């Protein structure tokens, strides 16, 4: 019964001190990993020895290494634990929290047996932005009730709808700048698709402003966009508001029910 | 009983297999067309023999006029089968998803007719433009289309009302800002309907920055503005989610009855 | 008894048809006035006899004279037609709507009486600023159920204080940021008053982006900042949206009690 | 019985007249002493024999210590008398308001016994900044921002949980958008504390446009960020206003029990 104890170990940490000793060791090395890989693209002054100056993660390349290794034994081990530990291996694997594990380390083993590539580039980048999936392992830390997240799930059809409805505008829209907008001088909505970055900054009421409509008729299409927009950021509003109020009014009964 | 039969297929798709069959392939034609009208804009990148780069509209011209009288036949063809199959041919033109078949339809006959005046400037600019509303065909492939829809036609009075408001708002502070703005030098507040855009982007929230004031009353306005524009962000909330929400418990109503 | 029959007509338009005329009437020339006081501020073209473009207030001075002499005699005349009606004539005097009606028609006299100091400034652009109350008298004809004016004074406590701690955090954020950015190069922080401006426009959610943080301090404030705007902007939605709907079925309790 | 009526006084101002006068008085200093922290940094403008215009707390470096000097022996005094009245010295001294007290008063004394290093850097900044919570003392001045603190203070944990997940999705889409940005000419994602800002900026639908991205993984990645931003401006709605609302309710209750 050792598969029992080490799952209910896992799953259940505050049960067990060794269970929440192992569950804050691996949060913080977690967290540990997270500022590494924020760290080492801060460039490190005093140029040394350099034209230009470095980030930290060239500038000590080994101390970065040898930290995201420790790291990586750590989720790695940790890993194999779990699977080794699972009532039911497939079932576990299938589940989408093993997939952001397995996602997270791969990319350090990846890069390893690229190493004769050492010049590799488009790969190169993604797999270290693949190495920011380590973040949602907090989630499975600060695993606190997530009201929100159920409140999120149960709003999951008007959010699809509001994406399709927003699509929908936006190419409706960056159709209409586009074309109103293709000939002023030395114009930024050189396409429709050019227009879909102006369209999805103006319903979002970002407005960064580098592409700005520059005719009447631009102006008048992006005052409807504009207003679309306001709508677009006013209306989840009551509705994430009463459904969290439903739900967390359902967990208050549950708690009740529990006693 | 063939017509009718026909009429109701077109209506209620997942009825007849056949009847689904067509529906899918119409959809996937209005898709394509979407899609061909975007893409047809974009630079083809890299022209073969000319400095200038292109868009995919021209240099495939020929592909994408075939591609698009594709698409505009089976349109003209489905619509001519359901003005056929409809009993009330009057009333069935009246419906607003048949207008918005025949102003999505006609623009590449408009084309077509015009071909002597190939030169113009400007009337292909707007046809081209009403090709975007084959997306409201989309509308046919959607129960939240029909209800959001539904709520825009039930919230016709009051949001109304609440573009007089704003009409009312946008003037007051345009006015304002103009008198405060144009001795500015370089001002971009050259009028009053010049600073309409200003004020519509101030309230909905977006500041571009393109025309920001310079002066202090300026300024105060403009802050004046951004607060109502808060308030505008919320002011239209309670109406939309009031007849959404009365449009859905009707509904539900309905569906518990049909239980 | 003709002081009650004309004060009928006046108060109560739909009662006859002559009230009904009247109101639509002066509806119109308050409509034409604003639409006047918006246009003549455009610059007419083909710069006829002049270095540059003209307005259309000045290229034809006559015309819009004649037009705001012809709107002016209008609502002079039903204004003391309403003084001469009303059943308590210092308590009409005393009425908002009254003031507002005094403040839009004493700008033109004013200026009638400048006419030798016609080279004024400062108070001229203040008058024609003063032309724009004519706008208020809208709500006058489209007077509609004040359903949304209900609401926001039955949250009047709440945007009172809402105003009085968004005074507190603008002052705070400004102390902050003008410190945090006083000695930054070309620093638009020149003064705490001057960030005024960047706070005012950072907690609505606008960012114009002229004024902009450039120290990693400034940064930081800043953030803090558009997190307070997030909310500041995030709060009425629900609270106007609770107050709407109690008292649009206030109202249809209302209508059931008087049938 | 002398002490506990001046703390009971000081408690309660509306009982004695006495201790309404001396409340009045010392909230008008407090609001002299804010507009004078305020005013000491505006710009004097065409300074006496200097080039530049020096601020009018270096105009009047005198008067305006003198008119800080005095407000701060008020703000001295008046604690002193709340330290001698306060029946457990060490309870109040932990009560939330005398910390407010203390830290906006202690700043001219460090000011004082520190003028030896009359010629610092950036320790004068900071105190000049501690000397803003002086604004804080307001709160003794009204009931809203009583129960708005009180309601920050309930929403510890759920807020504290909103800035997690937002430092979350930051990090996130810092990363994401540093490396989709790094390689862009003249790029302004030098690093992904660099992007931070960029994050931050349009989660919040702010939108400076001081960082934009330039490539269209960079303006995809900016999309994805915008439309979290328009979740983010209703996330933490639903928390606020139902704890606002139980403290609202409670509070009704409390009133009610007291008829
Ligand atoms: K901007
Ligand atoms: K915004
Ligand atoms: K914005
Ligand atoms: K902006």
């Amino acid at each position: 019964t050792a598969r029992q104890r080490v799952w209910r170990a896992f799953e259940n940490p505050h049960t067990s001190t060794m269970a929440l000793v192992f569950y804050y060791v691996t949060g913080f090395f977690i967290a540990v990993s997270v500022i590494a890989n924020v760290v080492e693209t801060v460039p490190c002054g005093s140029s040394p020895g350099h034209i230009k100056e470095l980030p930290c993660g060239e500038r000590y390349a080994v101390a970065f290494f040898c930290l995201d290794t420790a790291c990586v034994m750590i989720f790695t081990v940790e890993y194999l634990l779990r699977l080794a530990a699972a009532p039911s291996r497939y079932r576990f694997v299938r589940s989408v929290m093993s997939i952001i594990d397995v996602v997270a380390i791969l990319p350090y083993y990846i890069g390893l047996v690229m190493t004769d590539n050492e010049d590799v580039s488009g790969a190169f980048v993604t797999l270290r932005v693949f190495r920011v999936f380590r973040i949602f392992k907090f989630s499975r830390h600060s695993q606190g009730l997530r009201i929100l997240g159920y409140t999120l799930k149960s709003c999951a059809s008007e959010l699809g709808f509001l994406l399709f409805s927003l699509t929908m505008a936006i190419i409706i829209f960056a159709t209409v700048m586009f074309y109103a907008e293709k000939g002023s001088s030395a114009s930024k909505f050189t396409s429709i698709p050019a227009a879909f970055w102006y369209t999805i900054v103006t319903m979002t009421t970002l407005g960064y402003g580098d592409m700005v409509p520059k005719t009447i008729a631009g102006k008048i299409f992006g005052s409807i966009c504009s207003l679309s927009g306001v709508l677009v950021i006013a209306l989840p509003v009551p509705v994430i508001v009463s459904n969290f109020s439903r739900i967390y009014h359902q967990n208050q009964r549950a708690d009740k029910r529990r006693a």
